C-alpha cells in the first residue's frame, strides 16, 4: 500500500497512478540498511528497497533548474516517442535486423534544450514525451561534482566489497515525464537503482521465468527485452505469460531498489506524478567461481542460452541463420 508522507502531508502517491496489468504480484521488502534481512537478501540476490542508505542525499535538492545550471555544457542523450514505451534497441546490432524501425528517436543536445523542448511539450500540450538516459562523465559542472562526491561511497563500496562485485560500470541519470514506460528487460550487471524525484514503479521478475517473458533474440537490437507487450499480451505467441508473476514496489525520494542481476524488472513513471530523477550503480557481478555447484541457478541457464546463441551466430557467418538451424536441430528430436 502506498505509504504517508512526513508531516500529514497525505499519501505520497494513490492506487490510481498505476497502470493496469494482467499478472499478479507482490511486495518486494522495504528495509533498513542495518536490517541484517536486507543484507541476507542482496547476499541471495534478492530485491530489496533500502529506504535509509543516505546514498544519493546531495542529489535530493536536485530538479530541472538546479541542473540546468550546474550539470555542464556536455551532449545528453534525449530519446523521443509518441507512445509511453520508451523500449531499448542496441544501435550496433541494427545491421543484423535491417527491417528493425525503432519507435523511439534518439537526439543529442544539450541539457538547456531538454529543458526547453519540454517546456515546449507542456506549453502547447503535446502528447509527445521525452526521456533523458545519459552516462554521468567529467564534463559535468563543479557542484553536480561536490553533490556526486558526497554521495554515500562508504555504504556502497562495502556492498560491492562483501559482494565480491567487480568495479563500478557507470551512473546513468535518468530523467523522465510521468507515465513513461520502460518494457521489461534483464541486465547482465548488478544495479543499484537510488530514485531522486518523482515516483516509480518497479516490478521484477526472477531469472527462472526467462520462459514466461520471451526475450528477444540475442541478435536483435532488443536483446534482453521481451517481446511482450504487456498492456496487450497476445497469448498465441507467448502463452506462457499467463504463468507470469512479478515483484512490485513504488519508489520515491532516498529509496534504492537492489535490482540483482539477469533480473527482469518493468520500471514506469507514476502517472500525473510530475517529473522522475533517478540514478543507478551498476558492477559487473562477481566472477564465476572456478568449481560449478550443481544444480545451476536461473541465472547461469540463461547465460548458457545467451552463449549459445552468439556461437551459433558466430559458426553459421550470419545471425539470420541462428534460428532455423535451433528448429532444425529440435523438430522431431527434442520436442
Ligand atoms: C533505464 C532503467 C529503467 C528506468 O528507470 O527507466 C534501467 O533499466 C536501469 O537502471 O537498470
Ligand atoms: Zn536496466
Amino acid at each position: 500500500e502506498p505509504r504517508e508522507e512526513a508531516g500529514a502531508l497525505g499519501p505520497a502517491w494513490d492506487e490510481s497512478q498505476l497502470r493496469s496489468y494482467s499478472f499478479p504480484t507482490r511486495p518486494i521488502p522495504r528495509l533498513s540498511q542495518s536490517d541484517p534481512r536486507a543484507e541476507e537478501l542482496i547476499e541471495n540476490e534478492e530485491p530489496v528497497v533500502l529506504t535509509d542508505t543516505n546514498l544519493v542525499y546531495p542529489a535530493l535538492k536536485w530538479d530541472l533548474e538546479y541542473l540546468q545550471e550546474n550539470i555542464g555544457n556536455g551532449d545528453f542523450s534525449v530519446y523521443s516517442a509518441s507512445t509511453h514505451k520508451f523500449l531499448y534497441y542496441d544501435e550496433k546490432k541494427m545491421a543484423n535486423f535491417q527491417n528493425f524501425k525503432p519507435r523511439s528517436n534518439r537526439e543529442e543536445m544539450k541539457f538547456h534544450e531538454f529543458v526547453e523542448k519540454l517546456q515546449d511539450i507542456q506549453q502547447r500540450g503535446g502528447e509527445e514525451r521525452l526521456y533523458l538516459q545519459q552516462t554521468l562523465n567529467d564534463t559535468v559542472g563543479r557542484k553536480i561534482v561536490m553533490d556526486f562526491l558526497g554521495f554515500n561511497w562508504n555504504w556502497i563500496n562495502k556492498q560491492q566489497g562483501k559482494r565480491g562485485w567487480g568495479q563500478l560500470t557507470s551512473n546513468l541519470l535518468l530523467i523522465g515525464m510521468e507515465g513513461n514506460v520502460t518494457p521489461a528487460h534483464y541486465d547482465e550487471q548488478q544495479n543499484f537503482f537510488a530514485q531522486i524525484k518523482g515516483y516509480k514503479r518497479c516490478i521484477l521478475f526472477p531469472p527462472d521465468q526467462f520462459e514466461c517473458l520471451y526475450p528477444y533474440p540475442v541478435h536483435h537490437p532488443c536483446d534482453r527485452q521481451s517481446q511482450v507487450d504487456f498492456d496487450n499480451p497476445d497469448y498465441e505467441r507467448f502463452p506462457n505469460f499467463q504463468n507470469v508473476v512479478g515483484y512490485e514496489t513504488v519508489v520515491g525520494p532516498g529509496d534504492v531498489l537492489y535490482i540483482p542481476m539477469y533480473w527482469w524488472h518493468h520500471i514506469e513513471s507514476l502517472l500525473n506524478g510530475g517529473i522522475t530523477i533517478t540514478v543507478n550503480f551498476w558492477y559487473k557481478g562477481a566472477p564465476t567461481p572456478k568449481r560449478i555447484e550443481y544444480p545451476l541457478k536461473a541465472h547461469q541457464k540463461v547465460a548458457i542460452m545467451r552463449n549459445i546463441e552468439k556461437m551459433l551466430g558466430e559458426a553459421l557467418g550470419n545471425p539470420q541463420e541462428v534460428g532455423p538451424l535451433l528448429n532444425t536441430m529440435i523438430k522431431g528430436r527434442y520436442n
